[PDB]
């Protein structure tokens, strides 16, 4: 099964030159809860995004080149990235933009945290059709001192 992570800001945006502006550690929190123990698929912007090895996973790099980091894997297609994680239950797909378009028709799942932030961006989360998805979890929150705005938490699954 091939699930997509992500957090959206207003509009469906995820980022900015090649960065995530915000920061809301209870979201940050979700994320490795989702998906510790799991292999993690990411493309090569995302990856020099990151800046490091997510500890707990196996880290997947998509890129057309040569890999220059042996602490990940590093693979040229998407068949491939599937096949490097292995017989797991769930693998996660963790952007970006790119990455996420060429996933979302194979996924079955998706972890989305809707962020209340007006972002300026240069990259977005596909457009998903609504009607093939359901909603079988939602929780909201409201912004604290530590998270400065409101953020909902929703797992949809592929109807
Ligand atoms: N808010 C969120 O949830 C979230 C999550 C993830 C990322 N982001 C943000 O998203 C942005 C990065 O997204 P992006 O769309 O620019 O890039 P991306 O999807 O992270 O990376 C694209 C790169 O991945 C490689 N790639 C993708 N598909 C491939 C394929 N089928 N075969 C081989 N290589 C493939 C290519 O690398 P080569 O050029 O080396 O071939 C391509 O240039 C950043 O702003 C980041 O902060 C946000
Ligand atoms: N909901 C969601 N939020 C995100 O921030 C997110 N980020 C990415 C890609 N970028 C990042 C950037 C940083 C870390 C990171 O530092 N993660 C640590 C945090 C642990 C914690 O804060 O409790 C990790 O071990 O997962 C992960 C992914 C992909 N999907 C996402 N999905
Ligand atoms: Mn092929
Ligand atoms: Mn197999
Ligand atoms: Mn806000």
């Amino acid at each position: 099964m091939i699930s997509l992570i992500a957090a959206l800001a207003v509009d469906r945006v995820i980022g900015m030159e090649n960065a995530m502006p915000w920061n809301l550690p209870a979201d940050l929190a979700w994320f490795k809860r989702n998906t510790l123990n799991k292999p993690v698929i990411m493309g090569r912007h995302t990856w020099e995004s990151i800046g490091r090895p997510l500890p707990g996973r196996k880290n997947i790099i998509l890129s057309s080149q040569p890999g220059t980091d042996d602490r990940v894997t590093w693979v040229k297609s998407v068949d491939e990235a599937i096949a490097a994680c292995g017989d797991v239950p769930e693998i996660m797909v963790i952007g970006g933009g790119r990455v996420y378009e060429q996933f979302l028709p194979k996924a079955q799942k998706l972890y989305l945290t809707h962020i209340d932030a007006e972002v300026e961006g240069d990259t977005h989360f596909p457009d998903y059709e609504p009607d093939d998805w359901e909603s079988v979890f939602s929780e909201f929150h409201d912004a604290d001192a530590q998270n400065s705005h409101s953020y909902c938490f929703e797992i949809l699954e592929r109807r």
